[PDB]
């Protein structure tokens, strides 16, 4: 297994993993599938922001991917990012999520980001454990803020502070 | 005092109040001022979404304004809105914030929204009290996620569930 930066050529595999998350999981709270061109667009936008898109690979097959984006739109949140880590359903129970997330955190420090936030369905105990093991702490428990598959969903935020330096000048 | 829906003609007054919040408060975590055309643009966009823009008025003067927008971008959050209520600095200690917020909540029910979220600087005890008095509860305490005026800022989320009905079908 290796983890590397994604290329344009990885976007078809990313699309499959994204669409799986969308249709068959509560790991992303979006409802419709996209095409490869859409994930290329998304990929380019991330590149434009200087944000990382990582893939895990095994025997030349993309087994997972990870990225982060801005957590919120306003200026004041510009050092807080929110991650997305998705593992292909043929490839979990192999610790790829944690390895992807660890690498992502490193990239977040290179971008000077101050906090990484994870948005986790509150009932996902496995994800909560994985995040605790990387030093994340639970800072939100928000009932019924989401909706999917005919039910209201509860959201947990967890976060990890990435440095103890001062904020930028006024 | 009255509260009414805003018009295009209220956008210059809204702009003043917005810019005050931006420059002189930690009530909004944005850093630069905008012009009236920008708030007209923002106003129209809200109208396009069917979302309310309210103003408080006294003797023909706009003393405050309130609106809500989508809390997060993803489909699954489409019944969760986040409010913004700003009172003109010549007009607080008059209970306008709470009155604006109460009216806003009513408008949120008319839009079928299921949860309203407030994002509050954690040290703003007065805002926390005002929200508790309308049935909001604290569901997030997130240190150093924001930045303004040379310091890291802590964010509190509070929320109010607006109905106890079922979610939309799958």
């Amino acid at each position: 297994m290796t983890i590397r930066f994604a290329d344009k050529a990885d976007c078809a595999a990313i699309t499959e993993i994204y669409n799986h998350a969308v249709l068959h999981t509560a790991a992303i709270w979006n409802d419709r599938t996209v095409d490869t061109d859409n994930r290329l667009a998304w990929y380019e936008a991330r590149q434009l922001l200087g944000y990382p898109v990582l893939v895990s690979e095994e025997n030349g097959v993309v087994t997972g991917y990870a990225s982060f984006g801005d957590w919120r739109s306003f200026d004041g949140f510009r050092y807080t990012v929110e991650h997305s880590v998705y593992v292909h359903p043929a490839h979990q129970g192999k610790g790829l999520g944690r390895k992807l997330l660890s690498r992502l955190i490193d990239e977040a420090r290179r971008c000077g980001k101050h906090v990484m936030v994870a948005g986790i369905e509150s009932q996902n105990a496995a994800s909560i454990r994985l995040h605790h093991s990387l030093g994340f702490t639970v800072t939100a428990q928000m009932p019924q803020v989401g909706v999917k598959f005919g039910r209201w969903l509860d959201l947990t935020f967890m976060q990890l502070q990435l440095d103890e330096h001062a904020a930028p000048d006024a």
